[PDB]
């Protein structure tokens, strides 16, 4: 079964996992360094033995690959992903005049009423952002996000550079270069950034008529992460593909510390005693090949056929 | 044996490595995503099965980590690896009045007599940097090298981040971090550089009071460059921690597109009809901390036994 890699690292951490504190100061079973390895041609890696909402990974995709950055966009295609990271900074600045949110994120799970008026207080802020183009103009842009990393990296000639659109135009030109990398991470700006990029660097490659990519995350929640990471850079090795005209190969994930909270490790034993079904296809609009203006019409994943939702708490 | 990985990198790339061509015409066997793994507290991993030159291991790694760019401490080090970029600089620019040295490296491995000319030639041109403090500061000055992309990350307001020195830092004061990330990829750079480096990005992790290090290779010649590679960063390893004062842990070398040239088949081959012996030994000064102070007598290695050295051609 094509997740198998995912259920073997879910196992692995478990067993081979040591104990590691963090941030959060909830308590982890870390591993450093693992490397998984998904044949694209045998169908598309998204998780049979539990539900994962492919609709948010396509609005978060099409987000980053218009180079886009503000919350506006994934709003309005219900995804709310990054919502804590624009309220984060709403919360924190001048003419916020409502209930002190300090420390919203993690007092939600505790102070019940707290999250009454806090997910109200989120409800407003979207709606907001949403509506008054002023305010999302300063409240809804996350600034340094994917988005403006991959299509827009800032260089000290006060200038902006397209790597994923310069990358794809190497690989129509020069498809067997060493050379085909994309990187989130900026020297520059990760000593003062709420958090520096997980899903670090990739690289392009081409060899048989074949487009496979590689992907380097730093750090991985496996339980909750991992799962959405896979499909997502899945569904971009099959986007460039199209659009270079090449066939899919793999997709491979190289993990730096890869961990597992103590807190998700019923469910990720529940989710252990599942039998993966087969996997789902990717199908793609054969009229459109520029993916900067692929939309969400244009992607259509069938044979979906998934074990019901695991319920796991954010530990912020 | 503690090289095995290697061997068996070198053996599977023989196996399942499938052809692919290059910028040099020279064709190659490659294989996309590997990850090796050394414990480094079994020895250190300096090749057995074959002569590798630690003393320019060495001289190349201090040079990296005093932040320095030019030619002349590795001459003085009577290390060479790092000339034919500062020649060929010499060579392409104003006042070089001698043999047009057009393709120099290309034509050596052809034209004997040639080989002659440039290589006197070279003979001077390292003699001058050496010497006229004038020309080095002009010719033997490499630019952008692993020095100044670890130590001197030139950033937008035209300042400059010490990436090892402060995550050095780091690891003293959040060894858990999942930050300890140096990268020397630089998309402002990288379009117009003479080549982009292959050390693309390492990553620290501590556990356990040992320290562990990754690297990932977005290229690798498996014959002549991973050799290296392997003892360049197991060394590094073992200087941080040392000065960290943790223990070591093991080194890790993930690859993106690992090959060997057509050229060295029957040399690796060669290789892998040998049984590699114990593993050598890494001495450092007990007295001495501060790295970035480390001098060519503060490290030693133990017990280096090993095969003769197999000669191949540098296909540029
Ligand atoms: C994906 C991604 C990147 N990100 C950013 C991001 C930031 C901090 C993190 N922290 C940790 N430990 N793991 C993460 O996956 C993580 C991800 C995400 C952020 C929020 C959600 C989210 O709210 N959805 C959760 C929980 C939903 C709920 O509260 O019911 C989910 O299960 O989908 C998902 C992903
Ligand atoms: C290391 C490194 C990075 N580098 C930079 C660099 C640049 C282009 C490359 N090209 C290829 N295919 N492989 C490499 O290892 C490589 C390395 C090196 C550059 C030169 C030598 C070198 O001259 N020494 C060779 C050959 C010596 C000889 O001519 O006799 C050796 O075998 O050591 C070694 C490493
Ligand atoms: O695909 C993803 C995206 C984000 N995160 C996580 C990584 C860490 O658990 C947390 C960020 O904390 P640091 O690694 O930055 O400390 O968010 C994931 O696990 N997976
Ligand atoms: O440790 C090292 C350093 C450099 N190179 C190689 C990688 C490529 O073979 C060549 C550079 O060519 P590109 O990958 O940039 O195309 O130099 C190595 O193999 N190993």
């Amino acid at each position: 079964m094509l997740e198998q890699p995912y259920l073997d690292l879910a196992k692995k951490v478990l067993d081979e996992g040591h104990f590691k504190p963090d941030r959060t100061h909830t308590g982890t079973y870390s591993i450093f360094g693992h490397q998984m390895r998904f044949d694209l041609s045998k169908g598309f890696p998204l998780l049979t033995t539990k539900k994962v909402p492919f609709g948010l990974i396509k609005s978060e995709l099409l987000w980053f690959l218009h180079g886009d950055t503000n919350i506006r966009f994934l709003l309005q295609h219900r995804n709310h992903i990054w919502d804590e990271w624009a309220f984060e900074k709403w919360v924190k600045s001048d003419e916020y005049h409502g209930p002190d949110m300090t420390d919203f994120g993690h007092r939600s799970q505790k102070d019940p009423e707290f999250a009454a008026v806090y997910h109200e207080e989120m409800a407003k802020f979207d709606d907001r952002v949403l509506h008054d183009d002023a305010f999302a103009a300063k409240y809804g842009d996350l600034g340094l996000v994917y988005g403006s990393q991959w299509r827009a990296w800032h260089t000290s000639k006060g200038d902006t550079i397209d790597q994923l659109g310069d990358v794809i135009e190497q690989i129509k030109t020069h498809p067997y270069s060493r050379r085909l990398i994309v990187s989130a991470w900026n020297p520059e700006d990760v000593p003062t950034m709420a958090l520096p990029p997980c899903h670090t660097l990739y690289q392009f490659y081409v060899n048989d008529g074949k487009l496979s990519l590689q992907l380097y995350q730093r750090s991985a929640d496996i339980f909750l992460g991992v799962p959405f990471c896979i499909a997502s850079y899945a569904l971009l090795t099959h986007l460039v593909a199209h659009e270079c005209g090449l066939e899919v190969g793999e997709f491979i994930h190289t993990f730096g510390d890869a961990h597992l909270y103590v807190n998700h490790l019923d469910q990720i034993k529940e989710q252990l005693s599942r039998t993966p079904r087969p996997a789902p296809t990717l199908q793609l609009n054969p009229d459109k090949h520029d993916i900067f203006d692929f939309d969400m019409k244009d992607i259509k994943l069938l044979n979906y056929d998934p074990y019901p939702a695991i319920k796991a708490p954010v530990a912020v």
